[PDB]
């Protein structure tokens, strides 16, 4: 079912990431961590103490997709063989995930969700880093195929 899925993104933030290569996502998807600019390091950070859950939602450049959706467990902290595109000095702190849903969402299904803090363009259109407001946020995660591996019972009780 859709209600413990529900239950985590109520009064959520949500935030789209754009990974330049598939390697990276599944390297988070594998390790459970993902590492941004500083810029939106600082993002995060400041959205991980606001909300009781913080999700990233992941695309990947080119690809017509997004590749899944996840919660921050951490804030950054301070090695990860990230495919780079710039050096690993660049890069901010860690921080850990735990992944919701680890299934794929072509850019087609999502075309009806517009987002009101970028210009109410299309969801999947956005920077590294641009926050999604709470009902195209939900909406988005809620047009994913359900991933039956995942039991979001440990994730609840982190929030």
């Amino acid at each position: 079912g859709t209600s413990k899925l529900k239950y985590v993104l109520q009064d959520a933030r949500f935030f789209l990431i754009k990974s330049n290569n598939h390697e990276n996502v599944s390297l988070a998807k594998a390790k459970g961590v993902w590492s941004t600019l500083p810029v939106n390091e600082k993002k995060l950070n400041l959205a991980f103490r606001s909300a009781r859950s913080v999700i990233l939602i992941f695309s990947v450049r080119e690809s017509g997709k997004f590749q899944g959706f996840a919660r921050l467990s951490s804030e950054s902290h301070h090695p990860i063989h990230w495919v780079l595109p710039m050096s690993a000095k660049m890069l901010g702190g860690v921080f850990k995930i735990d992944w919701i849903c680890r299934r794929e969402l072509p850019f087609t299904k999502s075309a009806h969700l517009t987002n009101p803090w970028n210009e109410h363009k299309p969801v999947k259109i956005g920077r590294d880093g641009q926050e999604i407001e709470l009902e195209c946020g939900t909406q988005l995660c809620l047009l994913f195929p359900p991933d039956e591996s995942i039991d979001l019972y440990q994730v609840i009780h982190k929030m």
